[PDB]
Formats: structure tokens, sequence, C-alpha cells
């Protein structure tokens, strides 16, 4: 079988000083 | 021949300040 | 033979006072 | 013959008036 | 032989209080 | 038929003070 | 003569052992 | 005075661990 | 003076063959 | 002078043949 | 005269063998 | 108030027969 190792995936939001309704269209698909 | 997996998973969000129309549409396809 | 797979996953989501208009919108496919 | 290991699964959250309004769309798949 | 196949990913997300409405857009698909 | 190494991927966003109402569209296909 | 406010919700699947190995992020806010 | 409020939910989907790990992530904010 | 509210939402996914998905990020903030 | 609400949100998935590399990554905010 | 407030929005996905990687980034912002 | 109008957002997928690795990119931020 084929060895393998462990991760980590870490994910937090928090926006600071409101306002302003950005926008953020990305996609970004890995590759197998 | 031996295999071992592990991880770890963090995911915190905290909606501070206060109201704002904003949007994020992201998207990210994970991979083996 | 021996097989053992770990993980740790951690959530916490907290808003101060009430709502926030305001819209995350991700996909974040995973993989075992 | 599969064998895996032990986890830790951690949830937290605040507590919301009525449902959540405006909102944090985040899916991480993730296994049982 | 030996091979090890893990990941590191890391999302912060916080805006910053800025003029009206800033709009990023990106794409990228791969490479096989 | 490859090896595979260790790796890392950071997202981090936050709005750049950039003029008033700035917009960015960038699309990368790939290599064959 | 009452105010009229009532919901119908109804929800039919076939999970075996986990879900299907694909997934649908989906966020639809709203308020009840 | 007098109002009328109502909403239809319906889930219908077949699950069982297929193959292909594909992932449609769609954020629909909305108000009121 | 009479007032109607309504909605509706609907997932429906098929068997055998999990449905396309494939990776599609789609985000479309409604209007405050 | 009667005001009127409604909705309709649909979510409709079935595909065979197999796996597809297809990369959607799409953004469509709105107006103010 | 007449107020009234609809919408509607739908996702369809069906797929017979399609090409090889198909990609597409789409980003529309809005007017103030 | 103000009159007020109604749209249609319809996303359908159904592969055409495109060409082998196609790639579309487009952003429209701007203002008149």
């Amino acid at each position: 079988g084929y060895e393998v190792h462990h991760q980590k995936l870490v994910f937090f939001a928090e926006d600071v000083g409101s306002n302003k309704g950005a926008i953020i269209g990305l996609m970004v698909g890995g590759v197998v």
C-alpha cells in the first residue's frame, strides 16, 4: 500500500471595519 | 509496508463589527 | 495488516450582539 | 479487516434568537 | 519505495473598511 | 510514477485600499 | 380571525453507511 | 391587521457512498 | 390591506452514478 | 396597493457517464 | 398602482460524457 | 412606494460538444 502523511486545514473568518460591500468571485479547482 | 493517516481541522467564524452587505463567492476543489 | 487513521475537528461560531447582514459562500470539497 | 484510531469532535455555537439571519455558508464534507 | 502524501490549507478572510464596492474575480483551471 | 513532497497553500483575503471602486478580472487556463 | 402562519417541510432520502461522496454546499439564509 | 405567511421545502435525495467526488457550491443570501 | 408571503425550496438528486457536480462555485448576492 | 412576496429556489442533479473535470467559477453580485 | 415582488432561481445539471477539461470564470459586479 | 419588477436566474448545464480544453474568462466591472 502507499504510505501517507498527516494534514492540516485552518478556516478563520472575521471582518475588521465593516462597511463597503465587497465582492470576490474566485475559483481554484486543484489538480489530480 | 505500514501506512497511517491523520488530520486536523480548525473551523472558526466570528461576526463582529456590524452589518454590511458583502459577498464571498469562492470554491476550492480539493484533490487526492 | 495494521491500519490507523486520526483526525480532529474543532468548530466555533459566535456573533457579537445580533446578526450581521453579510454572506460567505464557500465550498471546500475536501478528500479523505 | 479495516482498522482505525480514535478521533476528536468539538462544536460550539452562540444561541441566536431567531434563526441565523445573514450567514456563513461553509461546506466541508468530511468523514463520519 | 517510500512515499508521503499530504497538504496544508489556510483560509483567512477579513475585509477592510475601504471605498465603496471593490470587485475581484479570478479563475485558475489547472494543468494535467 | 512521481514522488510527492511537502507543500503549503495559504489563501488570505483582505481588501487593499485601492482607488474609489476597483475591478480586477483574470483567468488562467493552463498549459499542455 | 387569527393571523395565518404555518410551513411545510418534507425530507426523504436513502443513506447507506454514509452520504453520497459528492457534496452540496448550499446556503439559503432566510428567516422564519 | 390580517396577514398570511407560508413556505414549502422539499428535500429528495438518493445517497449511497458513490463514485466521483463532485461538488456544487451555491450561496443565495436573501433578505426578509 | 391583505398581505401574502410564500417561498419554495426544492432539492432533487437521483441515484445510480451520483449527479453532476464537477466543481461549480456560484455566488448570487441577493439584494439588501 | 397590495404587496405580494414569493420565491423559487430549485436544485436538480442527475449525471451518469463518469467523472468530469469541469470547473465553473462565477460571481453575480448585484446592485446597491 | 399594484406592487408585486417575485423571483426565480434554478440550477439544473445533466451531462453525458463531456469533453476533457472545460473551464469558465465570470464576474459581474454591478452599477451604483 | 415604488413599482417593483422581477427577473429570472437560470443555470442549466448540458455540455454541448465544445472543443478540447476550452477556457473562457470575462469580467464586467465598470460604470457609464
